[PDB]
């Protein structure tokens, strides 16, 4: 409602990084275009069907034993080129996700890192298979290439201790950790996984499974995000779940695929990172392909209120979000990914929603650092218009007043280009 708390909301581009690479590059001119077009935060899904990230140190304790960090590479590269061998790189390295969390700070972007599991885990599953853990998928109508077994305790002790080194690494980096927890088994089940869940009474296991994951991320300060899908399937409650956990949601399902409605969530305590399904754009999608495709999804940032969440009318259904995340995915990795494209798309969810998104402080930013660092021999009259140039500068501008920063920075410029001994 007022000023202030819109500006509060998040405002989060995500990039799905797991079934694709992206250099640390594209991934900067991704935070620069963010910070640029005042967006908060970027998800970068890291473990989404590849793993697309390997720590310094790898070594995992689980299951009685260890497992070398050296086998434990080996393994995730196995895992994730086999789900696709993408020519231009493999995984992000530590000082990569380093650099990019420190780069992404001095814009004042936030990353939030995502590692999913139980589902989308194509590459844990095959370096599992490597360091001797046998049969970790789950198994349904077929054995799922995808997903992992929540009856197989050695594989999922294995997962933990794996999810757990990630979430060391972001705990005092990052402030929020999305686990994910989408698609159970869907290519063994015809996409019926949480009605597979149900039938064979493992739900109550799978809630175990996120409740864990939610503990972990808080016991290391980091917030706990998931997908919706997962949590109060049916609106039922015999299976409880974590209230802390961050929720976004895409979608409530269509028919058949009987995920929670938000209002049920809401009655819970959610909070919600509102990830409509309508502004997802997936590389390479077209017309003809329906679903997701570029155009879609730049009509969807005018069409769907930056506040409305999937299945609900807004205003007439108002719930409580934290704010909202625009979702760029790479189900055919393979797709060329066109940074234009993301850009574009990028800019067109923040034109039609200037009262929420900042003011680009990217030219004040490279101002402010033409500033002398000891300045003790200027004159009073010099050091007077540089006092007050800077005590006039504005932080909390919105996208509406570009004009209004742009002039406050050229005051600046002046006020820096009339200093003088
Ligand atoms: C949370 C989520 O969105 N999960 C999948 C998805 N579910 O509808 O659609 C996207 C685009 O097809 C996929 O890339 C996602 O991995």
């Amino acid at each position: 409602g007022s000023h202030m708390e819109k500006l509060a909301k998040n405002k989060v581009i995500s990039i799905d990084a797991g079934r694709k690479y992206f250099t640390l590059n594209q991934l900067k001119r991704i935070v620069d275009k963010a910070s640029e077009l005042g967006y908060s935060d970027v998800h970068l899904l890291l473990g989404n069907d590849g793993l697309r990230f390997l720590l310094d140190d790898m070594t995992i304790t689980a299951n009685g034993k260890t497992y070398a960090s050296d086998d434990v590479k080996k393994a995730i590269i196995e895992g994730t080129k086999a789900y696709y061998d993408d020519p231009n790189g493999t995984a992000l390295t530590q000082a990569e996700v380093t650099e990019l969390i420190e780069y992404a700070k001095s814009k004042d972007i936030g990353l939030i890192p995502a590692i999913n599991s139980p589902g989308h885990m194509d590459a844990m599953l095959v370096a599992m298979e490597k360091l001797g853990i046998k049969n970790p998928q789950a198994h349904f109508d077929k054995v799922s290439k995808t997903t992992m077994d929540l009856k197989n305790e050695e594989a999922m002790n294995f997962v933990k201790a794996l999810i757990g080194k990630y979430m060391d690494f972001f705990a005092g980096k990052t402030k929020i950790f999305n686990f994910g927890t989408d698609e159970y088994a869907n290519d063994a089940t015809s996409a019926q996984g949480w009605y597979y869940l149900k039938w064979y009474q493992l739900y109550g296991k799978f809630a175990e499974y996120a409740n864990t994951l939610a503990a972990m991320a808080k016991e290391r300060g980091l917030q706990p995000m998931a997908f919706n899908d997962g949590f109060y399937y049916e609106d039922k409650d015999d299976v409880q779940f974590d209230k802390d956990v961050l929720i976004s949601y895409w979608s409530k399902g269509w028919w058949g695929y009987n995920l929670a409605s938000p209002q049920y969530l809401a009655s819970k305590g959610y909070k919600f990172l509102n990830t409509n399904g309508d502004w997802y754009y997936i590389l390479g999608q077209k017309p003809e392909d329906g679903g997701g495709f570029l155009k879609k999804a730049i009509e969807n940032t005018g069409k769907t209120p930056f506040n409305q969440l999937a299945s609900t009318k807004y205003p007439e259904v108002d719930l409580p979000t934290v704010g909202s995340m625009l979702s760029i995915w790479a189900d055919r990795p393979s797709a060329e990914y066109k940074e234009e494209e993301i850009f574009e798309l990028m800019t067109a969810f923040a034109d039609h929603n200037k009262d929420y998104f900042r003011a680009n402080y990217n030219a004040l930013r490279e101002e402010l650092a033409k500033i002398p660092t000891n300045l003790e021999g200027y004159s009073k009259e010099s050091l007077e218009a540089l006092d007050a140039a800077k005590t006039a500068l504005n932080y909390n501008l919105n996208r509406n007043k570009q004009a209004e920063l742009d002039t406050l920075v050229a005051n600046l410029k002046a006020a820096l280009q009339g200093l003088k001994p």
